[PDB]
């Protein structure tokens, strides 16, 4: 079964500025993406230090990027720490309450979209480019799940009945029709480069 949830009122209202806003710098949804798995990596390599069996769902420590024009999807693997049932319903709408009022704060000051990671609300930045987002993720204590929102103030959950995936977290964006350069080799190239070149573990990505 799929259940449906509200976000917060504060998550809903940020979720429609980063759509509503006129804002061209769209590419910076890419690094907030790489830096949260980057922590998610850093995460379960931190907990393998004391207990080397966190690692028996895979040792590899590393992100793909995946590009998939039939679909029109990016989609941005990590095997990091996962997300359980908890994280999804629960502890995500926790930190990102904070998160996006101290944001929508600042962007008064005239700080800007881009600064989104700061405040530990970079993921919803997904929504410059992708009409919706599926999150696939699969932490060592919990079953796989999948998390989807197209935005307008609600999101499901499911256990998800795909291939499994060890550990980790896949963010799957089906992209908004004319977002398809993030498609592109050389232009996702460009933008690794340009925000995410200094990552503590290997980015592969992916050819069609
Ligand atoms: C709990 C918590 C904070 C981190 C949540 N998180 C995020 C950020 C995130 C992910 C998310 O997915 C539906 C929704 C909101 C959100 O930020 C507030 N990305 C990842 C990721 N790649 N791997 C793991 F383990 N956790 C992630």
């Amino acid at each position: 079964h799929v259940e449906t949830f509200a976000f917060q009122a504060e998550i809903a209202q940020l979720m429609s500025l980063i759509i509503n806003t006129f804002y061209s710098n769209k590419e910076i949804f890419l690094r907030e993406l790489i830096s949260n798995s980057s922590d998610a990596l850093d995460k379960i390599r931190y907990e393998s230090l004391t207990d080397p069996s966190k690692l028996d769902s895979g040792k590899e420590l590393h992100i793909n990027l995946i590009p998939n024009k039939q679909d029109r999807t990016l989609t941005i693997v990590d095997t990091g720490i996962g997300m359980t049932k908890a994280d999804l319903i629960n502890n995500l709408g926790t930190i990102a309450k904070s998160g996006t009022k101290a944001f929508m704060e600042a962007l008064q000051a005239g700080a800007d979209i881009s600064m989104i990671g700061q405040f530990g609300v970079g993921f919803y930045s997904a929504y410059l480019v992708a009409e919706k987002v599926t999150v696939i993720t699969k932490h060592n204590d919990d079953e796989q799940y999948a998390w989807e929102s197209s935005a307008g103030g609600s999101f499901t959950v499911r256990t998800d009945t795909g291939e499994p995936m060890g550990r980790g977290t896949k963010v799957i964006l089906h992209l908004k029709e004319d977002q398809t350069e993030y498609l592109e080799e050389r232009r996702i190239k460009e933008i690794v480069k340009k925000h995410s070149q200094f990552i503590g573990y290997p980015i592969t990505l992916f050819v069609e």
